[PDB]
């Protein structure tokens, strides 16, 4: 079958003073409404599915096993909060979550807060972007998206007699607080044009939006805004933050007419948030060391904070929780996640041990400080997620709640912790899990997933659709590469700017240790990645065509040079602190080294399945478009190359999880056809 040929339109992009031609500019419609930019998109769906054809028993298979080992009854484990006990509930045939609650003391009846399904009736999408009661119980404020464009109404529910106040709040963020008289609420309006979150307002509930008074208006489009109220209620905080630098602003939550009072001012390169209890501001700051200490301060001042953790080059500090007798710490160390518990009065350390080789473990929800009973996550690669319940005090840990996996035998699988020497001689942490019966070294396909940008993790963890390799002879891999956060802010620091190229060199370094180690099939290697992830994808079949035989790139950031000059897409304002700014010469050089788009070679390619979607606005469906375009003009190979493109506008990936399985079942059936 003859692929589609995009219109080549050179179209030169000229940068001190180096040019790039650029044949396919003109696939970059903001408005998404060119027909001869759509013909394209709808010429390679129709490729595409002309291609899978032969597929779709395997993604009927593939779709109804992922389905079938989930429940459709999920009930949330309940947590109280201002003496009311709150339960989320999916019940089958229904697209939303139903939110549920009781006081404290009661047992029997339980009283609906909001009902989705109901909330979506005769709307075209519903997202809930957010739900909190006030402090006297009284009031339900809820954020909703009924437009599908990320930008939330906030709506007020009487609970007394299940009426709604008549006023919204338009284009919030979602981000908002009770003040403690249950009538004030602070909100984030997004800018009209960026929809970057910019400005706080303060609202009295029952009053019509034009009496609302603009509090604070961050001037710098890099800082994020946004609403915060610290453990003791005493403050309603403004956390601003860019990637690399923090500010906090106080709000009185217990007077009507606050002003913002600074906390410390902003200093590039100095990360800090704070919550307050027991009289104390507590501040996770990396003031003294890019692994961040946690401090104890009466007062703002920076020079007042007393250090009860210090940054530690082995130990990156996450985040804490605060309880009446005890600290709790989020860490990492060695490319372990773990959790420590540390006395206010005595000083008593405890860690909270797993043996598990590849396990993460965080704090989960804590609404209340006055207890011992410590809520944490727990998921390993062959352990369904896991809610336990720690006593602090007494070592006691009851689960709470698992993850329901059905046709599922945790034996069936192992996992391995493996470390591979880099290049450089770094060491770079890598999870695998497989099924027993089926392993034979140097016999099983591999899939190598990574993302390895902004210090996100791929923290190994349990999953079901995963399943539907394990059970076909796959060994699955988490590549821990350098620009991840695995360990810690170093490993963040060394695969970004001018170490980015670390991140893709880890990749293949990874890939070929475990086929010289016999952990897969030379000829059987397979990768996927998606967002910065689908850059890695570019990046290492450019540098690396003949280690993987398919690759599965979603949303893929690939025009990262043209990208990175143009200010007026979404997204790249806020990203020079990330890959570097192409207006610099420095950065132009080293970005355009890997810069996917701009590296396609006539060279050999993999098998690769492309995805992208048209009307997500923070999704640029242009990249791919051109990257796919370009790859068809200049590879060398017969292999196959498609590209899909999702023309839907709404669902995404919770309700239509049914969608999103559909995406899981096209591109494992991809894979699991070239490796038969």
């Amino acid at each position: 079958m003859t692929p589609p040929k995009a219109e080549k339109r050179p179209y030169p992009i000229t940068t001190h003073g180096d040019t790039r031609v650029d044949d396919y500019y003109w696939l970059r419609d903001d408005e998404r409404t060119d027909p001869q930019v759509l013909d394209y998109l709808q010429a390679e769906n129709a490729f595409t599915d002309a291609a899978l054809k032969p597929q779709q028993a395997l993604r009927e298979t593939l779709y109804e096993e992922m389905v079938a080992r989930e429940n459709l009854y999920f009930q949330s484990v309940p947590y109280v909060r201002h003496g009311y006990r709150y339960q989320t509930r999916f019940e089958p045939g229904n697209e939303y979550a139903i939110y549920v609650r009781q006081p404290q003391a009661e047992s029997e009846h339980w009283d609906t807060l909001i009902d989705g399904n109901q909330r979506a009736e005769q709307r075209e999408f519903y997202t809930l972007g957010g739900l909190e009661v006030s402090p006297d119980n009284q009031k339900l404020a809820v954020a909703e998206d009924f437009l599908s464009r990320r930008q939330y109404d906030i709506r007020f529910k009487n609970l007394s007699d299940d009426s709604w106040t008549d006023e919204v709040l338009e284009n919030t963020s979602g981000s908002f607080e009770w003040a403690n008289d249950s009538a004030t609420v602070y909100y984030v309006r997004k800018h009209a044009k960026t929809l970057l979150p910019y400005q706080v307002y303060r609202h009295v509930v029952g009053t019509d939006p034009q009496l609302d008074e603009l509090i604070y208006e961050e001037q710098d489009d890099t800082f994020y805004v946004g609403l915060e109220k610290t453990t003791s209620d005493r403050f309603i905080l403004i956390h601003l933050s860019s990637t690399t630098t923090s500010e906090i602003l106080l709000l009185d939550a217990d007077r009507a007419d606050s002003t913002p009072q600074m906390f410390v001012p902003r200093r590039k390169d100095h990360e800090y948030g704070i919550d307050h209890y027991h009289q104390h501001f507590y501040i996770r700051s990396n003031k003294d060391g890019k692994n961040f200490g946690l401090y104890q301060s009466e007062q703002a001042d920076e020079a007042q904070w007393q250090t009860l953790i210090a940054p530690r080059i082995e130990v990156m500090l996450e985040g804490f929780s605060l309880f009446r007798d005890w600290l709790v710490v989020e860490e990492r160390s060695e490319g372990l996640t773990q959790l420590r518990q540390i006395h206010w009065q005595s000083g008593e350390v405890k860690r909270i041990a797993f043996d598990d080789p590849t396990y993460t473990t965080w704090l989960a929800y804590n609404p209340e400080p006055e207890t011992e009973l410590l809520r944490y996550g727990y998921s390993s690669m062959t352990t369904p997620t896991t809610l336990y319940e720690l006593n602090l005090d007494s070592d006691e840990r009851v689960m709470l709640k698992q993850q329901e996996v059905k046709n599922f035998t945790p034996e069936n699988y192992r996992s391995e912790r493996v470390w591979v020497k880099a290049r450089d001689g770094v060491e770079v942490p890598v999870s695998l899990v497989y099924r027993h019966d089926s392993f034979a070294r140097g016999t099983n396909p591999l899939m190598v997933y990574g993302y390895g940008s902004y210090g996100s993790s791929m923290d190994p963890a349990f999953s079901a659709s995963r399943l539907s390799l394990l059970d076909r002879g796959f060994v699955f891999v988490l590549a821990h590469i350098r620009g991840g956060g695995e360990l810690g802010q170093l490993w963040y620091e060394d695969g970004k700017l001018f170490k980015k190229q670390n991140t893709f060199n880890d990749f293949i370094d990874v890939t070929e240790a475990l086929i010289a180690q016999g952990y897969g099939d030379a000829k059987r290697v397979f990768a996927m990645g998606g967002a910065a992830g689908g850059l890695l994808m570019g990046a290492v079949i450019n540098q690396a065509p003949e280690l993987f035989n398919g690759i599965v790139a979603q949303v893929p950031f690939v025009d990262v040079v043209t990208t990175m000059l143009d200010e007026s897409i979404p997204l790249t304002t806020g990203e020079y602190d990330e890959w570097g700014n192409p207006n610099q010469q420095a950065y132009y050089d080293y970005i355009l080294q890997y810069s996917p788009y701009d590296q396609v070679k006539a060279q050999d390619y993999p098998h690769m399945l492309v995805t992208t979607g048209l009307h997500d606005s923070q999704v640029q469906y242009w990249e791919p478009a051109k990257w796919v375009a370009k790859l068809r003009e200049l590879k060398t190979d017969d292999r196959q190359l498609l590209l899909y493109t999702d023309m839907d506008s709404g669902h995404g990936g919770k309700s239509g999880r049914f969608k999103a399985y559909e995406d899981i079942a096209l591109e494992y059936a991809f894979i699991l056809a070239l490796a038969e």
